[PDB]
């Protein structure tokens, strides 16, 4: 069996190619639709397809983003094309996305049931490229909405972290209000919690402090089956919200009073061996007031990150770490100043 389609790439100019595809398996379905899983018949390659059905008013905002976006730590759109076949007047958008074997979930879950943590040179090679993924696509103006471990994905040998899932994404302009519904259970920002519609990407900053914390503890940090039981758990942690805090959160006072609890220090939440430096990042990120977290591009230049720009450091694989420093005006337009940090002395070597 070979479906072979002629796909518009996701890159590039509308060059039409014939694209051939054989062992069609399945893998992950729900709020979009099916996902497939394939080999391309002349490369060779795996590549993921993402099929969903077309509105005829108005056009795909996750292919309208997907194919804005082209950085090595965000999965590619290879190409895409329409389809339908059988029952009903239906359009399917497919989209052809490299396949990544792992995510940092799964990953992240065979450490916790093995009772490990996952080695802290992982934890900051992941948690850097995710910052820079986010640095990148905020830098547009896009905010994902839905960062959590299921949606980093990981390549095992090179170590190399690709965000993916952008169904939820959306580019946030300032006075237009949006969903309050969108993070997903354990990665939703207080703002979101109390929901919030003037929200920024911050909230992205905090879902990625969630999943340091997380691949630190080996398990969620703020846990809860509701909004109720969630605050209760970050309040554990960062204590109670100020007045000032609760309005900077969310002005819409939803209105109600919490159990008077101070903040457990940051030290005792994790492992006695867990370096201060990734602690102190924990804090920076996990900020109750949205414009007092890090921004992305300054979460990678933190101290946490530091062996990352050892000239010296690999992957105890004994592999070279992939490009960390490659950074684009793009990329560090939010704060040039930064790649005085960034890029380190024996990346400017010409
Ligand atoms: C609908 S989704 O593409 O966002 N979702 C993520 C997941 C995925 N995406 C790509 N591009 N490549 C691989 C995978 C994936 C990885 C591991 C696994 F067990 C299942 C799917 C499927
Ligand atoms: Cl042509």
């Amino acid at each position: 069996k070979v479906t072979t389609v002629v796909a518009t790439p996701g890159q590039g100019p509308d060059r039409p190619q014939e694209v051939s595809y054989t062992d069609t398996k399945v893998i992950g379905n729900g709020s979009f639709g099916v996902v497939y899983q394939a080999k391309l018949c002349d490369s060779g390659e795996l590549v993921a397809i993402k099929k969903v059905l077309q509105d005829k008013r108005f056009k795909n905002r996750e292919l309208q983003i997907m194919r804005k976006l082209d950085h090595c730590n965000i999965v590619r759109l290879r190409y895409f094309f329409y389809s339908s076949g059988e029952k009903k007047d239906e359009v399917y958008l497919n989209l052809v996305l490299d396949y990544v074997p792992e995510t940092v979930y799964r990953v992240a879950r065979h450490y916790s049931r093995a009772k490990q943590t996952l080695p802290v040179i992982y934890v900051k090679l992941y948690m850097y490229q995710l910052f820079r993924s986010l640095a990148y696509i905020h830098s547009f103006g896009i905010c994902h909405r839905d960062i959590k471990p299921q949606n980093l994905l990981l390549d095992p040998d090179t170590a190399v972290l690709k965000l993916c899932d952008f169904g939820s994404a959306k580019q946030l302009v300032r006075g237009e209000p949006n969903v309050s519904y969108i993070c997903s259970r354990y990665y939703r920002a207080p703002e979101l919690i109390f929901g919030a519609t003037d929200y920024t990407s911050s909230i992205d900053v905090w879902s990625a402090g969630c999943v340091l914390a997380e691949l630190l503890l080996g398990q969620p940090i703020f846990p809860g089956d509701s909004g109720v039981d969630q605050l209760v758990e970050i309040i554990k942690v960062l204590g109670t919200p100020t007045r000032e805090q609760i309005r900077e959160m969310n002005p819409n006072y939803t209105e109600f009073k919490f159990p008077q609890i101070k903040a457990h220090p940051w030290t005792k939440v994790f492992r006695p061996r867990t370096p201060p430096e990734a602690i102190a990042l924990c804090s920076r990120l996990l900020e109750y007031t949205p414009t007092a977290r890090l921004t992305p591009l300054e979460a990678c230049a933190h101290s946490f990150f530091d062996e990352l720009r050892d000239p010296n450091v690999k992957l105890p694989n004994g592999r070279d770490t992939p490009a960390l420093f490659n950074f684009t005006t793009q990329e560090l337009s939010s704060n040039p100043p930064l790649a005085t940090i960034l890029i380190p002395p024996h990346a400017r070597i010409q």
